[PDB]
């Protein structure tokens, strides 16, 4: 299923999120060849209650560069084009929690991951509901390990805040939807940049990401 | 069936044409944005030098890619039979010359394919068409559409103006008919406004035609 990831692929991302009773559409393209994502996300509903950094990780691991020596270690591509389910529970230290279910599939000459998010237990005038996070991101390593039992995968994000840091504990689970592949323990190193179209009246985020794999 | 036309769509076009016993094959590739009514296409005459100029073949060569504005969504025949598609038949009377008769099938294979035979009869040698006296250009037109309760589809009638190198104009009467292939949708009378530009890749040695097209709908106030 890596065949599908030779060259450029169109991307659809739709998130249905509910944070403390407060109820994003993204388009662009991804190059598994370069681990390069270019995406613009659109809130639609109104002024988002959470900052733009919290939602990103919740915003396509299959587009990551697994080097040629690491080919047989690509869970994400192997369930193609039938796809995966990605569930995460995300504990923000000293704050609330996201609980996320995602489906990552081809529904095209074009990919899609359609996602529900339910955020509960966030404190008002906390760092999250108060939008005290900077419009930026740090680099991270993605420690991946196999799950013979669930036939899939499992896997602390630093959000820059007034100079403090909010950590966000990520517990992730990935299950194939067809009958696909598992690889040994490995790590994904990331970079993401936030930007904005100053022509855009609505609340938005332009995203550029670079992710390559390493570890054995 | 509009789901399929959100964003960019790949296009395949194949023509099998016979004009006064002259057999030729044209293959076209590119993409279309129903969002912008935007077609970009390169056509290739696999067989040789085309017998007929390249401007006669453009209409015969995807009206589902026309932008119908938001008030006009329920007036989109072409979108509604997709992915199973339509048949597009035309008889084209070139005033003071010969006639094309064209049958086409427009479907998804998610690339949008229309496979077409053309048969031209009674064109006069050293007429404007067989003599290649047409300029390599196009005009803007209105595409007048009307429903067909009986044939469960569409008709359309229009006189395409082809510029002649001698300053004259060749008119070409288009009688068109569209029928669904599945069990799809119909709209009231409305009109499609068009623009097309011809260009060439100066690197390909075969003769060919690069196309950019802009088509939007209007008519219901």
């Amino acid at each position: 299923g890596e065949e599908l990831f030779t060259g450029v692929v169109p991307i659809l991302i739709e998130l249905d999120g509910d944070v403390n009773g407060h109820k994003v559409r993204g388009e662009g393209e991804g190059d598994a060849t370069i681990g390069k994502l270019s995406l613009k996300f659109i809130a639609t509903t109104g002024k988002l209650p959470v900052p733009w950094p919290t939602l990103v990780t919740t915003l396509v691991q299959a587009f990551s560069r697994y080097p040629d020596h690491m080919k047989r270690h690509d869970f994400f591509k192997s369930a193609m084009p039938e796809g995966y389910v990605q569930e995460r529970t995300i504990y923000f230290k000293d704050d609330g929690t996201y609980k996320t279910r995602a489906e990552v599939k081809f529904e095209g000459c074009t990919l899609v991951n359609r996602i529900e998010l339910k955020g509960i237990d966030f404190k008002e005038d906390g760092n999250i509901l108060g939008h005290k996070l900077e419009y930026n991101f740090n680099s991270h390593k993605v420690y991946i390990t196999a799950d013979k039992q669930n036939n899939g995968i499992k896997a602390t994000i630093r959000h820059n805040v007034d100079g403090s840091v909010q950590l966000a504990d990520h517990y992730q689970q990935n299950t194939p939807i067809g009958d696909g592949p598992l690889p040994d323990d490995h790590y994904l190193s990331t970079q993401t940049i936030l930007s904005k179209d100053l022509n855009e009246k609505r609340d938005h985020m332009v995203l550029l990401e670079y992710v390559t794999a390493a570890g054995i």
